[PDB]
């Protein structure tokens, strides 16, 4: 026990423990099993963070703070460093011998409990190619005798992958299961751990501050466990607190300070709007609508559910937004999504769903199970999503998937989770859900036959009903049908697109100028409503572009000039220049 | 009674060593007992104790809180899922079975089909159960086991295989909670060769993993939600009269699932659609959420009853459940008080009021 | 990088679990944050209490360097704790610690650098910076959870454009020392822009690093006699074309006669059909001047018309007039709604994964290229 093992009962007197709250059951049933006669050996199990060490020291804790009942007195306890233990053993029969040695002392102790820490790392010490004499056999024969009492703990894949392995040494150890405190059980927990961080961090926690910790760190992060990530949160918080005397920031931690910190942990946003944020989204209706010209109502939704979201009374654990873009072609479905993403300043996630047409392809986008070549993959929407929890998911054309592949939005659009091969949950909360479509389009491009002509309104909603699933249409936020662009829409599409033009140009060194006459002429030439506002990118092409490239590439415009373009009216031509 | 609880609940041991541990641990447990200096004799009430504990499973509590908790239940359910009482009663009663001791000898606590219309408590009430129950809710959207083959995934990949040291998904969160209720959501998207592994689980409460280990299913609550038929219930059919969907959707039910899964079914819940109080029960329940929303921030909130009813008008729709009505309250209130509340008189102060205007069906606001 | 450093030093600054972890993108400069974060405690620009530490990096292989004879591993590490624990102003920097999730013997897989370090993280007493990849991470390090939760996760995203060029303004002086080089702003904003536009495949503060110092390297051979001279924007627009293929300001030398007789010269050997020949060379035309679309291909052409009039025969003379790889895919080996997953490859799990598709790898090894698809209809 010299240099291979660490008093704990000293390491208390001397304060290094921390205090040990509540857990009063799983104490009892500790004692209870240490206080047997054969096999008296209590295996702590639970997940990373639960408290299991904590509750082993605890026990020297309170041995020392004589909170135990008068039969675990005057037993101090020893936890074990298999690392130190294992240093110089460099040479056959040396680390038996210590290990023997350290054996004989406790038995002869009689008193004295092991706390090995991580007690799944002893099942290897032998070096002679086999089943060696190695610790996990070196001790197998004293805990059927019930000589020395001995104090595991290792988390439930560790336990279930490598330690009940050997059943041998696996039936000598009594598992005790530490479950996860409670809201109000951490909220205890960290009352009663105040005084050291405060201490250590020279700042004051307020009621208010721990009860917010703790409830957006359940909410939260969702990768730890409760008592780990609520102390996480607040010695972060303190840390950060401490930092500010050297700018004189100091004060205590109040509510918004641990509200930073969250969204700071959780990588998502939450009270940024109390600066110039409040601002962007009050103009991102405007902001959008300058640059995707008609269906006004798409950029309201949008809008209104990223209001809704950054305010903070938006879905509890549902996608910021969930819409289903459905219109003709070419009237901006992708386009406003695209300029959404680039107006927010926030991650683009595109799903050309036309590769995911065959039924089995779903294992691209949440991987391939256990066994499987691409298990080491991981599927390509959950990590895209991990990697980036605060996205717009863009999935363009959607219908064009196989109709089963729906089944996997199911769950993101109504409980915003979706878990991939290795168990791991993509946080959909943060993510603005926008899938376009044109499926109702085909049945209203129909001629009807008859001496009187039906309205065709409805058929669109109809044929959306009949390929979406009702249990998923009926988790969407709303189903922003788009209209057909109108004569002014050209226009606008179209000053747009010369814009667009005269910057490509001014990359060149060159300078353009249109007529309003010309302007009207191009939009009167290509303009077509059953093909929205490509065919207009198309006659600027064709009639614009080509001259320009020819003047350009060939002498004229070699770092050419004021180009100007004018219509005529006897045959209504263009004219150009330098 | 010590020798037979070691036999039919300890299955991971065998057997001339669970009995002796049960024994030995009874026996310093009755040595620890003495807080009042109490010593006895072990009987079979605290064998049945250190088994439970052993075991972990639930014991003789009619002398504890859980019988009020268990009391109670059908009334705190039902003040969250309004409607839809006999679903409420089944879980219940199972559950309370269960507890009681006249359970089923090998089989889950309960393993229920709850089918239905779209928008209704379907996978609601479960949630509901798991929080008043306190028990760790073991959720699984089955619609992700689409794959004939992820059935790796719910029990683990075989020995020699990559998947293997990370184990089953569902038999490692039922090891980890056995006291518990299992969410198989969406149950109808999962490939059929996926339902022969709830045969076994549903027959004789247990699952084999890869790594051998057995997955007890004795304590788990096993839920499944489906939509078989939906688009059925909500078809209009061809005629004078409008026919009741529901058999049809019932014999959709047996058309997916084996007679042998159907047959292990403790029952096949039809939920029904969602009535006008049931919509108004609704309505306020959403409204007490929105006001929760708005007290985390300091904003304050009231609703003249008549706008309720508006608001329910708005947005009933039964042939879409409770659904819409949450989509219509929000776009009638939280996209006001959220223009108020980001950039408007509504900062760091409440007061909200609203009430409805009859003249031009509108709603009023203001500080 | 204010705000990682920033976040960095809170978490290094907590009572427990001090561990900064730095984990992003390949290329993003996790390495970097931390010897800049030691780069700046040697220039004192830190905040107080990160004055007077000195970060060593720790390296595996010169650790586990003969350490056979069961034990010696195991003591190497526990001096290495002991002399850092010692310190209470040291902090370990691990590059790959990914990697540092077994070093035990292959008898049991046990005792390594990572259970014998989980005592020592969780009880504060040292305090550690790590970096890996996302890819890491996500397969190798969060495998072992009670090693995860010790360590604080910082998301090192990529820098912006104008950050990448302040980026590229600091950094200048060194490569200029190295190559002796001058490079003008608009060379590195010009830079940086076309490591934005064309190099896909690696992440922002890199491949501009890597445009600059191919540029230098290049522009260190050059002089042949002597010609040194300062990287403009276009030796930068050709090293970055020499990825892209396709040089935007070169198009004045000895090409632009190319795109001026592409049209006589195809109907030297495609007679009739003229206006094909048209659209086509206008749409090269236009993708060379630069109006071309931004997001879209060169071209997208439907040639329709009776068989055998030349459809194909003016599309394999283009790619041969142009010196342009032809990628011919023939439609009728396309009949059936299941065999895109030739195109683009098999999803995971199954047995054509890691064959990989025919049409993406086409189109990726050969970035400049015509494509060509027979019979479409049949398809
Ligand atoms: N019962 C408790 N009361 C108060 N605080 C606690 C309790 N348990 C844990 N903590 C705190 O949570 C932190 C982590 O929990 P704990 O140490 O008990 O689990 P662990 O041994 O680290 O598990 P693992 O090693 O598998 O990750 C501890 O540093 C401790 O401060
Ligand atoms: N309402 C609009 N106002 C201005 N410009 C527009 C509008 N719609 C489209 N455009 C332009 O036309 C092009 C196509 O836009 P977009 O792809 O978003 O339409 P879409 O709805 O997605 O068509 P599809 O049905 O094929 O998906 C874009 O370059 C865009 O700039
Ligand atoms: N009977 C009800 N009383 C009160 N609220 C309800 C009821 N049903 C549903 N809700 C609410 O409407 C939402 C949807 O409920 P739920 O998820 O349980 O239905 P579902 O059957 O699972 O839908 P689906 O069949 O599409 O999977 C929930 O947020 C729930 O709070
Ligand atoms: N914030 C920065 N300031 C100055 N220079 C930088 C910054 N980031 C990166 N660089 C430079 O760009 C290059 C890439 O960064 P770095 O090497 O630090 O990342 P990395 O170590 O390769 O990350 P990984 O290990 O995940 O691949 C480096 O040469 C570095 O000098
Ligand atoms: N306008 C033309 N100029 C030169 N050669 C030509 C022309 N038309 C046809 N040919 C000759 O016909 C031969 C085959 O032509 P090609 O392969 O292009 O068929 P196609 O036009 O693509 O129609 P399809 O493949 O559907 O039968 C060529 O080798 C070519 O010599």
């Amino acid at each position: 026990m010299e240099n291979f093992t660490t008093n704990l009962n000293q390491l208390a007197r001397v304060g290094g423990i921390d205090p040990l709250i509540g857990r009063e059951k799983e104490l009892e049933r500790a004692i209870q099993v240490l206080c047997r006669r054969r096999k008296n050996n209590p295996l702590l199990v639970g997940e990373s963070g639960v408290g299991k060490t904590a509750i082993a020291e605890g026990l020297a804790w309170r041995i020392v703070q004589g909170d135990v009942p008068e039969v675990m007195a005057d037993c101090t306890i020893y936890s074990l460093d298999i690392g130190s233990l294992l240093a110089g053993t460099k040479y056959r029969g040396d680390f038996e011998k210590r290990f023997k040695a350290l054996l004989k002392q406790l038995e002869q102790d009689t008193n004295s409990i092991l706390f090995i820490d991580e007690i799944h790392t002893i099942i290897g010490a032998g070096a002679a190619s086999g089943g060696q004499v190695d610790a996990a056999n070196l001790i197998k024969p004293l805990l059927s005798s019930g000589k020395i009492r001995v104090i595991g703990s290792t988390t439930y894949q560790e336990f279930s992958n490598i330690f009940e392995k050997d059943r041998a040494l696996a039936r000598r150890f009594q598992k005790i299961d530490i479950t996860e405190p409670s809201i109000e059980e951490t909220v205890q927990i960290i009352n009663g751990l105040k005084p050291k961080y405060e201490a250590h961090h020279d700042v004051r926690y307020t009621a208010k501050a721990v009860r917010a910790a703790v409830e957006l760190a359940v909410k939260y992060i969702n990768d730890r466990h409760l008592p780990d990530k609520a102390i996480d949160v607040i010695d972060e918080a303190g840390a950060r607190a401490r930092l500010m005397p050297v700018s004189k920031r100091k004060k205590t931690v109040n509510v918004a300070d641990i509200e930073s910190v969250v969204a700071r942990i959780a990588r998502i946003p939450e009270k940024s709007v109390s600066q110039s944020d409040r601002d962007t989204l009050k103009n991102l209706g405007d902001r959008l609508k300058m640059l995707v010209f008609g269906q006004d109502k798409a950029i309201e939704a949008l809008t209104e559910a990223i209001k809704m979201a950054r305010a903070g009374l938006g879905h509890e654990h549902k996608p910021v937004g969930s819409f289903l873009f459905a219109g003709p072609t070419g009237v901006g479905k992708t386009e406003v999504t695209v300029q959404l993403s680039k107006a927010l300043g926030i991650e683009l996630l595109r799903f050309d769903m036309s590769e995911y047409m065959e039924r089995h392809t779903v294992s691209r986008l949440i991987g391939a199970p256990p066994g499987y070549v691409g298990f080491d993959q991981g599927g390509l929407l959950t990590d895209a999503v991990i990697k980036h929890p605060h996205a717009v998911l863009l999935l363009d054309e959607i219908e064009k998937a196989h109709p089963d592949v729906f089944n996997i939005l199911l769950q993101v659009m109504d409980n915003g989770t979706l878990t991939d091969n290795n168990g791991r949950k993509a946080d959909f909360r943060n993510v603005v859900l926008v899938m376009t479509t044109n499926a109702g389009v085909r049945e209203t491009e129909r001629k009807s036959i008859g001496l009187i002509h039906q309205d065709n309104s409805t058929d669109a909603m109809e044929e959306i009903k009949k390929i979406f699933t009702p249990e998923f249409r009926n988790r969407l936020d709303n189903i922003i049908w788009f209209d057909h662009l109108s004569t002014d829409v050209i226009h606008q599409v179209v000053d747009k697109f010369i814009v667009e033009l005269q910057v490509q140009l001014d990359q060149k060194g060159v300078s353009l100028e249109v007529s309003q006459e010309a302007r009207n002429w191009l939009a009167e030439k290509g303009y077509d409503r059953a093909m929205g506002a490509r065919p207009m990118a198309r006659v600027i092409q064709d009639n614009l572009k080509k001259p320009l490239a020819n003047e350009l590439l060939f002498g004229s415009l070699v770092d050419g000039g004021q180009v100007t373009v004018a219509l005529d009216k006897e045959k209504n031509e263009l004219t150009y220049g330098f």
